[PDB]
DNA sequence: CCCGCTGCCGATTCCGCTGGAACATT
DNA sequence: AATGTTCCAGCGGAATCGGCAGCGGG
């Protein structure tokens, strides 16, 4: 990828991925944690 | 859009010199 | 009044150092 600014929007459109994901898994962990065996 | 380094460059502090303004004298 | 001294103010060198950008990765 000779396009810097192409390759920074797909890791945009990427690191709001993570984002999200570190956000929900955050929320889950509690219940995740309270209902674990 | 993020995230992270990492150059580097700006500003501070500390000096010191100069200039200008004020002093006090015969 | 003529001048020398003192005082105040301003500029710059030098060292430090922190963060401001820009540049790759994730």
């Amino acid at each position: 990828m000779r396009d810097q600014e192409k390759l920074s929007l797909m890791y945009a459109r990427k690191g709001v991925a993570e984002q999200k994901r570190e956000k929900e898994i955050k929320s889950e962990l509690k219940m995740k944690q309270d209902a674990q065996v």
